[PDB]
């Protein structure tokens, strides 16, 4: 299997990108003129999921193919959480790269998959410290955080970045007896939580994910600490898909000057009519999937 | 940046006028007539917000482009809550005051931005005395009551007025080992709670909020101490803004003469038509957001 | 009055040492011969207070002026909470620090004395951050932890240290925006915060105190970063005050030697018997005094 | 530093002997014609801390140095849980063995000692599974079920022994998904999880402690599983302690020979008067200490 330095160098080669979740070989086509660094092949946006209902699972086969085809950037795909033989059909395809999508129906509620079996590098959410530090002893290649998919607001997305990004601040100048008793409270291995005080930050790439609408959006989670930004129901659900996508990939790039984002965001045009995120009972949330 | 008596200096020169929200360059025009002071430029007033739902952002560049080349008066901007981007955008357009409105949904469920790293005054609101004093504290150049936006009811913008000043004269006459107690039960630093009993009075421009709806609304609030008036939706949603834009603003000129008040009330027309304050749940109640 | 510097001037030539309770000429001749750097007269030690009951008060001022002719260390005195009089009583009798006890009955159940409008330095409980903080505020030019007085327990006095100092040690690292959340929840001046957050330490000399009742213990807290130990009971009330006394001064001066420790505690003698401390109800507990 | 082979090759010369707590260096020589293959120096025997009540602390120094001339067996010694400085000045005596016991008082209600920095090993009590596991991530050489000392009941010990015996019995045939849900319930480091499923028994020695009364009840642990027995207040509180002392050491050598057993319990003597463990509040239990 892949070492895991490959797989955490696979991972690294995204800093500073935008992601754009795609469902047919032409709007895959639109995020690679725009610039975009991968694209996320599913079979419809989490705007959708949402008014859909129903049960969601893994994209059909022959759409992942098409779309492989179609780019030259890495492609993405997603698998219910803890659907092992889901993951082993997309990695047979050729994606290089299975996301465990707190978005799709879990298969199995209590145990996610065992990562470190396979060689395609994963990307799992994280809502604190400890989740992050959990799903990394796993095998996962990279961190996003959960947010709130399909609103459109970026207060749950800030949210969980300051929750750990806060977190890996306060464990600088603590004592080795101090950090045992940190990784107690977050129940995450004792190994990694010292690791990351270290580092002063997650020892693999984190992105940013759920709520990015707009080239405001963008370059704020870029502004908190983020390496890049997952862009979904944002670009394809708002007035004009086209504009919009080269303003979000130009915004991340600008990100700390004020004067050029200024003219990033005129002519963009209206951004996806959201929820609001406090409106969501927490039984329909999808962030409180991904235990 | 900006030194904090210019800021504290562009906050004064508001001083018994009227603000007068707009959103498209022939209402920006209609107050300027009128004789406002400024114009408060937004994609849509506060009662539409409530109409629309979903979630409410910072207004189009186009538009507050547009206003700007319309009128000679200042024009202000809101941006959500804690989103330091939104109000860097802003500021480069040209704006003179940035207005951390509640009524747009929040970005940042903690924190609101640190107003003390930019160079435009900021506006902010409050409910009490506690509020109004942290607010200062981070750098805010002006504050507003909450009340309850896009209802037409003074009821609660009155409730708020007499709680700030209410307070501030219950400071009067304590001595300094109970002025360190007060500062702990409304949670603010004891530097500004001392230099409010000496003034007994917000050491910054105090203007009044929401539920402003007739010409005698208006000049109760400047009865009760403010220095100005916020208008909304009440003027723009009546059966004739052009005629109640013009009673408003002499409203408050004449606040203290009740002959000529009952001279401007004739022939005004039709208020807008409210919602009960009292039949709002909390939950959606908008003066609950700003803690 | 004393400039702030001259009275954290007197509180640092105290590093280093220890201070021993003495009620009597005689004891305060005993502790001089054995090295210690000053006395705190009082009418009883701790552990009798506990005994005897009843109202304790500051010590008669015939016994401070006998004291003071007897010894040429300085000479300190105890005041009940809040009693600004009994603290000008005291100065007017050349002591050079008036301590701040929470042994003796509260004179006063809200406030504490305004130490800024005396000359003579103060000294001050506290049992975690919060405390520290704010007897600084009020002018405290030293600090020592409350412990549990009188039961020759050294469980309590580490609980307190390791508050203190563990929340210390997390203020590294974090932001200014965090800085300012952080002192809403201990209650402290957010300027001092700061400053404390730079220094990584309490701006005033801190000392140990209550529970210290072996040379191991005196040690102990050395090891855990106190600047000296407040030693009562401990001494006076064992076998042989007069060899415990020259094993505690000697311990805190060879703290860090294992091989040295194993010779001072040959010979002392055996230590008071005192309560466990977890016995104590939390209505008898003096550490719950001192608010 | 000891290598933790070295400290981990002390603990098993241990297996299959009894060790007997001694007061007086005749006690110590009484153990040793018996037969023991040590002996613990302490004050005064459990029995009689809970009768005598107030703070118990460290050996005098100028006790443990003379069993330590009398005995030739290693000689071992008891510490206040989290006393550092403690353990320092035993080490430095010439104790082969510390014993953090929960018999003493806690001296640090939070923490336990940093047992890796240190070269003599230790042993630390244990309830069940989960705290066998972190006392050996910190180092202990050692483990023994905390039971109820000083009662003369074997209720408590063989309660913990089924605990920490029963689980680990549990562990055989689960997979490694599962291994890894364990560790979180019983609060363990992984790694250990799995080293002891793979041995079926605690990777260092494990003994018997507390109860012990009788030749039968010393020969019960042994069935139990242990690899030899703490005999504490049990031999010299009954009323030959010389005959119950040869009775013991004689018991745990015949364990499995029933007809052997009954020649040793006959002329021993009556045992020690116990109290039902059942009717001790939980408060004021032993075993609640060692969190």
């Amino acid at each position: 299997h892949g070492t895991e330095l490959i797989k955490r160098g696979f991972a690294r080669m995204q800093k500073g990108g935008v992601i754009m979740d795609v469902t047919t070989p032409e709007q895959a086509r639109i995020a690679e003129e725009a610039g975009a660094v991968a694209v996320m092949a599913l079979q419809a946006v989490p705007a959708d999921i949402r008014k859909a209902g129903g049960v969601a699972r893994m994209a059909d086969p022959e759409i992942v193919q098409q779309i492989i085809e179609t780019v030259t950037i890495p492609v993405m795909a997603k698998a219910r959480i803890g659907h092992f033989v889901e993951a082993e059909i997309l990695e047979a395809l050729g994606v290089d790269m299975v996301d465990e999508s707190e978005v799709l129906t879990p298969a199995d509620p209590f145990y996610h998959i065992d990562k470190t079996q396979f060689t395609v590098p994963f990307v799992c959410g994280a809502r604190n410290l400890g989740e992050a530090l959990r799903r990394i002893n796993e095998g996962a290649a990279m961190i996003r955080t959960k947010g709130e998919a399909g609103t459109g607001d970026v207060s749950q997305a800030v949210k969980h970045m300051k929750q750990i990004q806060g977190e890996i601040r306060a464990l600088a100048g603590k004592t080795k007896e101090e950090l045992i008793m940190v990784a107690r409270e977050i129940e995450a291995p004792i190994e990694l939580v010292v690791e990351t005080a270290k580092m002063q930050r997650l020892p693999v790439v984190n992105f940013a994910a759920g709520g990015v609408a707009t080239p405001a959006d963008a370059a704020l989670m870029m502004r908190l600490g983020a390496d890049g930004v997952f862009v979904g129901s944002g670009i394809f659900k708002a007035e004009n898909p086209e504009k919009m996508a080269k303003a979000v990939v130009e915004a991340v790039n600008n990100y700390d000057n004020p004067v050029k984002l200024a003219e990033i965001s005129k002519g963009v045009g209206a951004g996806m009519k959201g929820i609001s995120a406090d409106m969501i009972p927490a039984q329909e949330a999808l962030q409180e999937r991904g235990w």
